[PDB]
């Protein structure tokens, strides 16, 4: 009674189900920032090219170490170096350092949470370790950026189908810069450039008095402590995927696939090696660098390499997703939102693939935010969610036998107002169209587990196709929502319509 349906042991997982990876190589649609010819297990990857190369334009990340990063003109990189190469002994020292190259935000950025964490949460020995060891080591890896990220990083802009593969070490240098708020043109509230990109600098983690900010900082300093002490050796791939041809859902003759549904476990622990869904905001990462702390933000905190997607990933349009392969888990946690707490450091035991990427694949798909509950049953909105999930699950050019199951849950069903029973069925239909099985976590809701299982077995036993089910959703809208909360609920309607 803890789980229902297909045993999870029968679901496909990476690496066992994967196909031989092609040779890792840069191309028109794949940026590779390391020496592939020297990539070896257990060895820190060598950056390619050897000497720093800069691009300062509207198609690439504006690096803080660029000679074009100026301030009315002096070199901002020189200023960052002078500011950060000072001894920190009190939190005000770190605030003052960050503001030396952010003078325009000195009356706008609040540092209360950073001050409280250092002075009021940490004990004396933990504070001493922070400013004697961790922060100086973070400064050093940040300032090493021009020797580490030698190759320009393209923006993954809207409508681009493009991948970036970089080393975990390169990500660590970039995230250290984000912590010290060094990325230029990413700060103004009323900016034109980068207005369609998420925040990357960490200044909003330092503001306010929530009991959540200290837990976020503990989680991030756990990561920073680990990666400055011993450089991680693997790679991470970021792929923006934007599809043009979407199924004619009413006409899809594909059958449903297999389902495992359970009210215990988590996507990240029990969906190891599966395609793990991030319940994303259209600005990937949501409020990770500010106040948010539900499913997406938590994943971005315990696997912080996800955070760097915000440096270069434009806001997702309706037909797009972001696929990240290779991020490592550095922390364990309990709770969520107001009960979230950092638990301990985590030693990731995931195998690495032939590109030295952890066998962990996460897809960010953003559900819609519904102001009115009945809005989500409008056909245009159901099709939208179907196509979003389909884009996140589809892998053009891969046999279904080589596709892991999808590990997911009540996507968009918290603050975004989604109906769990509808969103479960939508994901089941999208997974079926993408020829993937579904592993579904209901997060303690045993009744929902039973309901999803019952509907899935009902539909499969009667051999209903994807299109058969979609037309029942359309019928539900017309008969119970269009001219209407509804008088009859969705699953009861479906049972009655089919049994009729
Ligand atoms: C399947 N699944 C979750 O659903 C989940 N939620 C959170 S934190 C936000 C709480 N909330 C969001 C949607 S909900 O309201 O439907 C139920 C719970 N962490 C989660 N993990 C690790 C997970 O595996």
């Amino acid at each position: 009674k803890k789980w229902l349906g297909t045993p999870i042991e029968e679901m496909r997982r990476m690496p066992r189900c994967g196909i031989r990876l092609p040779l890792l190589r840069p191309s028109a649609n794949h940026t590779v920032t390391i020496r592939v010819d020297l990539l070896r297990a257990g060895e820190v990857p060598k950056p390619f090219p050897t000497h720093y190369k800069d691009l300062w334009d509207n198609k690439h990340v504006k690096m803080p170490c660029s000679e074009q990063n100026l301030y009315p003109a002096g070199s901002r990189w020189e200023l960052i170096q002078t500011a950060l190469l000072n001894k920190f002994t009190r939190p005000q020292n770190l605030k003052d350092a960050i503001l030396k190259y952010n003078v325009a935000y000195s009356k706008k950025w609040d540092f209360t949470a950073l001050i409280d964490f250092w002075d009021k949460v940490l004990e004396e020995a933990e504070a001493q370790h922070l400013y004697q060891s961790i922060l100086p080591d973070m400064v050093k890896i940040a300032l090493c950026l021009p020797n580490i990220c030698t190759q320009p990083i393209p923006l993954l802009a809207a409508a681009m189908n493009h991948s970036i593969t970089m080393s975990q070490e390169q990500i660590a240098s970039l995230l250290a810069n984000a912590f010290f708020c060094t990325f230029p043109r990413r700060n103004a509230k009323m900016k034109s450039e980068y207005s369609s990109y998420p925040d990357i600098n960490f200044n909003r983690l330092f503001e306010g008095r929530s009991s959540r900010k200290p837990e976020k900082l503990k989680t991030l300093f756990c990561y920073f402590r680990r990666v400055t002490a011993a450089a991680p050796t693997g790679l991470v791939t970021f792929t923006r995927q934007s599809l043009e041809d979407f199924p004619e859902w009413e006409r899809c003759e594909k059958p449903l696939t297999r389902l495992h549904v359970t009210y215990e476990g988590t996507i990240e622990e029990n969906g190891q090696g599966m395609l793990q869904v991030d319940f994303a905001n259209r600005f990937v990462g949501g409020g990770v660098t500010s106040a948010g702390l539900v499913q997406e933000e938590i994943r971005f905190l315990i696997n912080p390499e996800l955070i760097i997607s915000r440096l270069f990933t434009e806001v997702l349009d309706h037909n797009e997703c972001l696929i990240i392969t290779g991020t490592e888990q550095y922390s364990e946690y309990t709770g969520y939102a107001e009960t979230y707490r950092w638990s301990r450091s985590h030693e990731d035991g995931s195998e690495r693939d032939d590109w030295q990427r952890r066998c962990t694949e996460i897809v960010a798909i953003d559900a819609l935010h519904f102001r009115r509950y009945l809005d989500q049953f409008v056909p245009e909105k159901m099709r939208r969610e179907l196509n979003k999930a389909y884009c996140g699950f589809l892998r053009p050019g891969v046999s279904s036998e080589n596709l892991s199951a999808v590990a997911t849950g009540n996507w968009g069903c918290g603050a975004f107002g989604g109906d769990a029973r509808l969103k479960a069925l939508i994901q089941i239909l999208a997974a079926a169209a993408a020829e993937r099985d579904v592993v579904y976590f209901t997060f303690g809701d045993s009744e929902l587990m039973r309901d999803i299982y019952s509907m899935h077995i009902f539909l499969t036993e009667r051999k209903l196709t994807v299109g058969d089910v979609y037309k029942l959703l359309l019928r539900y809208y017309n008969e119970e929502c269009r001219n209407c909360g509804p008088d009859i609920k969705l699953y009861p309607f479906i049972y009655h319509a089919v049994e009729s």
